[PDB]
């Protein structure tokens, strides 16, 4: 069992408010599987830029992805492209992560 993000990039609106974040589960698809994620400031800040999250992704037998939305702080306020991450972890038992298990999000500023 492999993890990771797709898409892995993701580019968005400073005006967006939301937008989905998709994690992949690939081979044995037979089982329970979960999987941590945690949104980290880059550029971007938690708080002001975007609101972070902390979640478990859960994955039950025959379900290979799993989609989750982040929200963007919107703003009159000029700024330069910027960048946050959300990080994965504590995968449960048989589960091992793959390139992308960091994704990465570019907020383009709209002002
Ligand atoms: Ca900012
Ligand atoms: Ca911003
Ligand atoms: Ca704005
Ligand atoms: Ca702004």
């Amino acid at each position: 069992i492999r993890m990771y993000f797709e898409p892995g990039h993701y580019t968005v609106m400073e005006n967006c408010g939301e937008f989905e974040v998709r994690v992949v589960r690939r081979g044995d698809i037979s089982t329970y599987a979960s999987v941590e994620y945690e949104t980290q400031d880059g550029t971007a800040s938690a708080g002001t830029d975007f609101v972070g999250r902390k979640g478990l992704l859960s994955f039950p037998p025959g379900v290979d992805e799993q989609r989750f939305r982040i929200e963007v702080i919107d703003d009159d306020v000029f700024e330069e492209d910027e960048c946050f991450y959300i990080r994965l972890f504590n995968p449960s038992e048989g589960v091992k992560l793959a390139v992308p298990m960091i994704a990465t999000v570019m907020i383009l500023d709209d002002d």
